[PDB]
C-alpha cells in the first residue's frame, strides 16, 4: 500500500522493560535529563546513569551492589509483546527515538533480537538536549523528512514532548495505571504492542 | 558610613525556609517534576495549579483521594524550621530576599503566617518569567530587578545550587540533614548545615 505510517519508539519503559532496576534509580536519571536540558548543559547518558545509580545507592548504603545494579540496566529485557514489531515493520516505518546513545540502544535492541525490524535509530545525544526538548522529536522528523510521524511511548512526560513539538502520540498503558495529567491526551491510547498492531492494521 | 560591603541573599523558599517533610514526599517530587518537564517544554502553569494537580494524582495513586483537602491544607500550612529565627540577624547585616517557584502571594503568606515576612527586603517569583528553577532566566530575573551584580542564592536544594551557579550567582548550600552530596549540586561556594551556621559564615564575610 501507498499509504506511509512512520512510528518512533520511544525505549527504556516502552521497549524494554525498565521495572527491574532500582525506581529510585531510573527517576534520578531521568531527573538528572531534565535538569541539565533546563540548564542548557549536557552529559553523555552513559554517565548520567553511572553518576545517578552510584549516587542512589551510596544514600541506601549499598555502594557495593554497583556493578551488579549497573549490570541489570546493561541486560534490560524488551517486553514479551514487542515481538509484534516483526508484524509492525511489515506495514510501519518503525525508528527508535530514544534520551540513550545510539550505540547503547542497538546493543540494547540487538541483544533482545529485535534491532532487525528497525530502520534507524536516533538518539538525543545528537541535539545535547532530553526529552521531552522539542528539538529532539524535530531533529528525527527534520532527519527522515517527514511531516507526520506519530511517537509510541509508555512515559507520560514523552507523550506530551511529542505532541507538544509536532508529532502524534500513542501511549501504551500497559500497567494500566490512572492517567498522569501532564501526558493526559494521547492521540491513541493502546495496552500493549498487539494492540498497537491491531491500531495500525485498522489505520492502514 | 560603616559596612559598605553589601551582601545579597536570595532564600529558596520550599525546603529551606518552610519544612517540607511534613507533606507527602511522593507529591513534592511530582510538583517538582511538573515544573522540570513544563519549562524544558515551554510551557507554563501557574504553581497552585501544579501544586493542586500533582498532589490529586499522587492520591489518586494511593486510593487516598478522600484525603485531598487535609493533604493539601498541610502545604498551606508548611512550618519555618525553628533556626530561620536568624532571619532576625541575618537582615540586619545582608539585603535578604525570596526567591521561589511559589507565586509571591504564596510567598508572602507562608512568611507572614510564620513571622519571617518583615525580614524581607523583597520576594521574587519564577512566575514573573513563566519559566520554573533551575532555569537561568529566574535567577537573572532577580538579579537585573535589583540591579545586582554578584548575590548568593541560599538553598537546601541542590538542582537550586546548581542552577544558581549556572545563572552567575555564588551558592550557600544548606545541608541540615547532613546528607551525602548530590553530583548535580556538587561545587556549591559554601557549604553550612542551618541558618545558625549561615549567619556566622556572614559574620565572617562582613
Amino acid at each position: 500500500g501507498s499509504h506511509m505510517i512512520i512510528l518512533a519508539f520511544d525505549i527504556f519503559g516502552t521497549v524494554l522493560d525498565t521495572s527491574t532496576v532500582i525506581q529510585e534509580f531510573r527517576n534520578k536519571q531521568l531527573e538528572y535529563t531534565w535538569l541539565l536540558t533546563i540548564m542548557g548543559k549536557y552529559v553523555e547518558f552513559e554517565e548520567i546513569t553511572k553518576i545517578t545509580l552510584r549516587y542512589i545507592l551510596k544514600v541506601r548504603g549499598e555502594e557495593s551492589k554497583f556493578d551488579e545494579e549497573l549490570n541489570k540496566w546493561k541486560n534490560l529485557k524488551a517486553y514479551e509483546d514487542t515481538k509484534y514489531l516483526k508484524e509492525i515493520s511489515e506495514i510501519a516505518e518503525v525508528y527508535a527515538l530514544s534520551n540513550g546513545s545510539i550505540n547503547e540502544v542497538k546493543q540494547h535492541l540487538e541483544r533482545n533480537g529485535l534491532l532487525r525490524y528497525f530502520k534507524g535509530i536516533f538518539s538525543a545525544e545528537s541535539v545535547k538536549e532530553y526529552k521531552p526538548s522539542p528539538k529532539v522529536y524535530k531533529y528525527f522528523l527534520d532527519s527522515i523528512g517527514a511531516k507526520e510521524a506519530f511517537l509510541v511511548s509508555s512515559n507520560a512526560f514523552d507523550v506530551i514532548g511529542a505532541k507538544n513539538a509536532g508529532m502524534r502520540s500513542i501511549f501504551v498503558n500497559r500497567k494500566n495505571t490512572i492517567v498522569d495529567p501532564i501526558g493526559g491526551k494521547p492521540d491513541v491510547i493502546v495496552n500493549d504492542f498487539k494492540e498497537l498492531y491491531e491500531w495500525i492494521l485498522r489505520y492502514k
